[PDB]
């Protein structure tokens, strides 16, 4: 029983969650941010952190330094809707008047890092990854979605002398939703960088492969009988909505995606005090970090606007913005539905990978 008082709980400390937490902190609204890690992960830069020595420490930002007693590390195992509690592993419970679900996506390392561990262990996992890439003359990237084409491009840009093969199950690279001109340019850039492309092939012995580790010899097989000898296998095979925290409680209002259905105010269907932001919300746009932060502004604003009996802010998508960095010197993509070239993408994304915007949000300075 909050007896009218606000206490917001944010489940997930990603791009959406740290934006929500930062705004709630500036409004002096009581809240608790929950994340399984001890630091925010700027995962847009996770592939650069897999190939550049010393870079990983720029991609993890301590929660407690920024949020102090408004942060609690923990693993959310469920949501008790009748008694308005967030259920943590270990048995602890967090009461809320409003709930913001910002649980993001899960997938293979290095592109995603969803482990309970300390900031130094997380940084070391990416430094270890860099050392496996450095030891490995021959490298296979599996999956030619937008992550795989970035992974392969990063390796060949930092290490032109390595042999890199990208194996992709479709005939075209990167998102089906992209302008065809963008998808063709991605292909032409990988080929000009010397990446060997095996298109329309599915790697078929994934269970038998050592992953993210150098070996003197690894044989990759595909369903068409192609065999590739390599020293290192990196998986960029896709991601899944991380419905872990809320799956049982909200099974009624889940999309196929695993996301939560929401109106244009980002309240979860059937609720007025539960919001979903970022990857876990069921919007028609693609899963983007910058959209996560914009949903965060909308959700917090609507919590306040609901208390002030004011009209709620509305989320209105426009045409697709999607930028692919192709190593630090190259890239291609589209901004609001039209093509942008390699100089533009290099300057906007490939050089810094938006890293400074997260340190600014967290009001910390990178080491
Ligand atoms: C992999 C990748 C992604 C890119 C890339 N580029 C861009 C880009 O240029 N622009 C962009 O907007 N998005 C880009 N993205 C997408 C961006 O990474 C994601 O869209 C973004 O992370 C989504 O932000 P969310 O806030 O929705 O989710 P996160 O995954 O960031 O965070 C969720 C958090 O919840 C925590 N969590 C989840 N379930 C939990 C539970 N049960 N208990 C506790 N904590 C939990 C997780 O540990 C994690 O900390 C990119 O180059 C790469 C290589
Ligand atoms: N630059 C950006 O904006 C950016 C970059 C990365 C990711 N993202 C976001 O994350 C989402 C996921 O992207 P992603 O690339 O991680 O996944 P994805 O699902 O877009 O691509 C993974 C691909 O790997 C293929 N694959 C799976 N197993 C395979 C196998 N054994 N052999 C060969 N191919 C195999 C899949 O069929 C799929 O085409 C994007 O749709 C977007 O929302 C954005």
């Amino acid at each position: 029983p909050h007896m009218g008082a606000l206490h917001v709980v944010i489940v997930g400390g990603g791009f959406g969650g740290i934006a929500a937490a930062s705004q709630l902190q500036a409004l002096n609204v009581p809240f608790m941010l929950v994340d399984m890690k001890d630091s925010f992960h700027h995962n847009v830069a996770a592939l650069r952190a897999s190939v550049e020595t010393g870079f990983a420490k720029k991609t993890f930002i301590s929660y407690s330094v920024t949020f102090k007693d408004n942060f609690r590390q923990g693993l959310v195992v469920g949501i008790d809707l009748k008694n308005q509690m967030v259920l943590l592993q270990g048995g602890e419970a967090l009461p809320f008047s409003h709930l913001i679900l910002a649980t993001g996506s899960t997938g293979p390392f290095p592109g995603k890092f969803n482990e309970v561990s300390s900031q130094q262990a997380a940084i070391q996992a990416y430094e270890d990854m860099v050392r496996q890439v450095q030891r490995s003359r021959f490298i296979v990237v599996v999956g030619g979605g937008s992550a795989g084409v970035e992974m392969a491009a990063e390796i060949k840009t930092e290490y032109p002398e390595k042999e890199v093969t990208l194996i992709h199950s479709q005939v075209a690279l990167a998102d089906k939703e992209l302008l065809p001109s963008v998808r063709q340019e991605v292909k032409e850039i990988l080929l000009r960088k010397g990446v060997q492309l095996l298109l329309s092939e599915r790697v078929s012995n994934l269970e038998e492969l050592p992953l993210n580790e150098y070996r003197e010899y690894i044989k990759v097989q595909t369903d068409k009988g192609t065999e590739v000898a390599t020293n290192l296998v990196i998986l960029c095979t896709g991601i899944k909505i991380n419905s872990s925290a809320y799956r049982k409680a909200f099974e009624s209002r889940l999309a196929s995606s695993g996301a939560l259905r929401v109106n244009e105010h980002l309240q979860v269907e059937g609720h007025s005090n539960v919001y979903a932001i970022g990857d876990c919300a069921d919007v028609r746009t693609p899963k983007m970090a910058y959209l996560a932060g914009l949903h965060a502004n909308i959700a917090v604003a609507n919590i306040v606007n609901s208390v002030k009996q004011r009209p709620l802010q509305a989320y209105k998508p426009g045409a697709l913005t999607f930028l692919l960095s192709m190593g630090r010197n190259d890239g291609v993509g589209q901004i609001s539905g039209f093509y942008v070239g390699r100089l533009m993408v290099r300057l906007t994304k490939s050089r810094d990978l938006f890293v400074s915007t997260s340190w600014k949000t967290m009001r910390q300075s990178p080491p």
